């Protein structure tokens, strides 16, 4: 019948696409993109706003900002993980009647179910742009280490959006068949997954087109995101140095330089060398305009531990799935945070072998839900 749209439900981004013919089609959204923040916010008015426009003030409106609530999904308020994310996010979460971890802004009270459905809105708005009708039938993806309740809940919030969740796969498995990797005789894996907000790594075994996950890894607060803060406290230091002036207590300029750390972040993946440029960035005697240089050797400096953090879960990993260097058969990436040369250095070292470049790395995900949603749906 219908297609079945395939979407990556991320930490940091999400995606969707859906099998057009033999290939899978990525969506692209209303603001051109083919990604969407996983970002909901609530003005002081009460308006909603998800995606990009959220994000984009995600610093002026920290309390009233959800982000990276797929930390929370299905899980208790008491789980270290969720009492960990209290630590590092400033918005409120809450336990809810039933002792579930939830979040609040402005009063109001809200699962990470209906966090994710509003994201999950969006994705399915973009799909239905493109097929014309409504989209009925959703594959979702979630990481492997997602337990029962952290799949019924993103099941939950796929049905809150409307969406029929056909199945739920893993996360590294669908970045496998974006691979082509589904008719292996004898193969392992190893899914190097660096995204905006977590870690993971995973090793797979397929033997004749069967997928078994044999270790995962990671570590759930570090991303890209953390990339992009450390190059801020960077620059508000050098700031405060040439000129003077602090910048912590100003919420206004600093969402433009985490907008400007996450733009010199990637443009060093291609160059050496990139401009952080940001006229009348405080008005502190007289203007004062922020204008720096920033090498990728300088960047890489300033990241180096957040690369290096990647390394022991890697090593514990393999030893987990009692496997070693020479065992691996292929590396595949996945995340944005993959393009950093470093990166892929770092993991170049790690397994011994070229890391997989083949599939774009922020779309493998989206990319292998489509495929398994194509094959639900007998085509
Ligand atoms: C070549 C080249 C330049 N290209 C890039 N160079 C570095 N970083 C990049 C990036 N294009 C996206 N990124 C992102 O990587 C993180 C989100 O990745 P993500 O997998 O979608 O997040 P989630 O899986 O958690 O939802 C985020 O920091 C953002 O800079
Ligand atoms: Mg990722």
């Amino acid at each position: 019948k219908g297609a079945v749209v395939g979407i990556d439900l991320g930490t940091t981004n999400s995606c969707v696409a859906v099998m057009e013919g033999k290939q899978a089609k990525v969506l692209e959204n209303a603001e051109g993109a083919r990604t969407t923040p996983s970002v909901v916010a609530f003005t002081a008015d009460g308006e909603r706003l998800v995606g990009m426009p959220a994000k984009r003030q995600a610093v002026t409106n920290p309390n009233n900002t959800f982000y990276a609530t797929k930390r929370l999904i299905g899980r208790r308020y008491d789980d270290p993980e969720v009492q960990k994310d209290i630590k590092n996010v400033p918005f409120k979460i809450v336990r809810a009647s039933n002792g579930d971890a939830w979040v609040e802004a402005h009063g109001k009270l809200y699962s990470p179910s209906q966090i994710g459905a509003f994201v999950l809105m969006k994705m399915k708005e973009t799909a239905e742009n493109y097929l014309g009708h409504t989209a009925k039938n959703a594959v979702i993806t979630v990481p492997a280490y997602f337990n029962d309740s952290q799949r019924q809940a993103t099941k939950d919030a796929g049905q809150i959006s409307g969406l029929n969740v056909l199945r739920v796969i893993n996360e590294p498995t669908a970045a496998a068949l974006a691979y082509g990797l589904d008719k292996s005789e004898d193969k392992v894996i190893a899914v190097y997954d660096l995204g905006g907000g977590t870690f993971d790594i995973s090793i797979l075994e397929i033997q004749k087109g069967v997928f078994e996950v044999k270790s995962t890894n990671g570590d759930t607060f570090l991303g890209g995101e953390d990339f992009d803060q450390a190059l801020l406290r960077h620059i508000v230091k050098e700031f405060k140095r040439e000129t003077g002036v602090d910048l912590t207590k100003d919420n206004m300029a600093l969402q433009r330089v985490r907008e400007a750390a996450e733009k010199a972040k990637c443009e060093l993946s291609s160059s050496v060398q990139t401009d952080i440029n940001l006229p009348y960035l405080t008005m502190d005697s007289g203007p004062k305009h922020l204008n720096m240089k920033l090498t990728r050797a300088q960047f890489e400096g300033i990241v180096t531990d957040l690369i290096r953090r990647t390394i022991a879960p890697c090593q514990k990993a393999m030893q987990d799935a009692e496997v070693s260097k020479s065992d691996i058969g292929e590396v595949i990436l996945v995340g944005g945070m993959t393009r950093m040369p470093k990166v892929q250095q770092t993991v170049q070292d790690l397994f011994g072998r070229a890391p997989s470049k083949a599939v774009n790395p922020d779309e493998a995900v989206a990319i292998g839900a489509a495929i398994q949603g194509g094959v639900l749906a007998g085509d």
